[PDB]
């Protein structure tokens, strides 16, 4: 049929690397994208189309209670075993992950309407700002 | 404020590559982890936290109209300007993208339940099969 609406999930994918190299796509995204399941959402009204193909890289679910340490396996990242503890520093949610790497943790606080997250490891600090949806 | 409830979407991510160098993450995972989309859903109840973070690769997101040609700019892919034209060949949605690369386009058709799409660039043909959810 001509109706292509719906949420589609990739069953198979052949010659993805060759097609991507034909487009001069670099090697790393070629290796990663071929391992991910693509989900193409298609919204069609007659001859007007809206195609959005997406891919889920990794999911990271963590459950914790403030002041109660827990055995956290940092899966979907570096996959290390750390004992994590989350505490309130005034209004900033601070988490210390005691394990192999030292000075490892994160600080997560709200400012106005934005979410500020600072991931800390040794002498490297990454800043991630989130907008509310 | 300590209320961090809600669904957040990342709009900035600086020094992710350094924080990832500290944790010894795989090379290509670092190279692709600098161009991905992150959504963090936070379910908070006083001090109990249920955090769910999803990393997401954007393969392609496009809107078009059948029979009307348009000037496409393929960011999230190879970042090239192409004159795209989408038509119906029977029940097969054919798309020709005229530009630098020759024989660039795709064919999208439905068979019973499955969605079949043949992307093609030059002499490279990529065939993808999708199942409706």
């Amino acid at each position: 049929t001509r109706d292509q609406n719906g949420t589609w999930e990739m069953e198979s994918n052949e010659n993805f690397e060759g097609y991507m190299k034909a487009l001069d796509i670099d090697f790393c995204t070629r290796k990663i994208a071929v391992r991910l399941t693509q989900t193409k959402v298609i919204d069609q009204d007659g001859d007007n189309f809206k195609d959005k193909t997406t891919s889920t890289f990794r999911n990271y679910d963590v459950d914790f209670t403030v002041g109660v340490e827990f055995d956290e396996y940092t899966k979907s990242l570096d996959n290390r075993h750390v004992k994590a503890l989350v505490t309130w520093e005034g209004d900033v949610l601070v988490c210390v992950q005691k394990g192999e790497k030292e000075n490892r943790g994160w600080k997560k606080w709200i400012e106005g309407d934005k979410l500020y997250l600072e991931l800390t490891c040794g002498d490297q600090v990454c800043r991630q700002v989130f907008k509310k949806k």
